[PDB]
């Protein structure tokens, strides 16, 4: 995926970001990004949402809520923890 | 001033960010803190837009029209570079 462009698959499910302002839309994609990177870097255990938080540096961390929907779009569509029940 | 609220005399610059999101405000707040830390670590030269735009961290840095807006707001107003031409 592009490090610097919303999907079509994000956009179904973030319609206000992608909608929004372009500083919020680079926060969304940054957490992605490195949700995806701390996932790849260890394919094999759960990545959890409270792990992923810990491992966000501010301010990233600091909209939590975003987080947690930036983490649950990626495991339900399978960009993270893919054959992890 | 408060590190974490934006002032009347903010709010009559910054219309825009004090009506909108937590988050961006929390950017500006972050922007305004960290500025007036580097002039008061060093009040006796220029702090300049360029200077501080070069000591703040990703991503306070890409929004490069937020931080021209807060440093001329804060020079403007007398909160940096008081006494200096």
């Amino acid at each position: 995926l592009p490090h610097d462009r919303m999907t079509s698959q994000e956009a179904a499910c973030f319609p206000d970001i992608i909608s929004g302002p372009q500083q919020t839309q680079k926060v969304f994609l940054f957490i992605r990004n490195r949700t995806l990177q701390l996932w790849l870097d260890n394919p094999k255990i759960q990545l959890t949402f409270e792990a992923t938080l810990q491992q966000l540096e501010a301010p990233y961390n600091s909209d939590t809520v975003l987080v947690h929907r930036v983490h649950s779009y990626l495991e339900r569509h399978g960009l993270i923890n893919f054959g992890i029940y």
